[PDB]
């Protein structure tokens, strides 16, 4: 819970428990202006979405890391 909550619960942009692709682009570096490389943000959200919809709740993230 310290490991998985550390990474996903810090990443959760809205504070309700879900992350989307465009809000991942928002939280990527900043709070305001854009300072980017698309490859980092695109690779990270492709690795984290299990369903192909473009949204993530904590249960998805923890299954793709913790399965073993």
């Amino acid at each position: 819970e310290e490991e998985i909550l550390r990474a996903f619960k810090v990443f959760d942009a809205n504070g309700d428990g879900v992350i989307d692709f465009d809000e991942f682009k928002f939280i990527m570096q900043k709070v305001g202006e854009e300072p980017l490389t698309d490859a980092e943000v695109e690779e990270a959200m492709k690795e984290a979405d299990e369903d192909g919809n473009g949204v993530i709740d904590i249960p998805e993230f923890m299954d793709l890391i913790k399965k073993s």
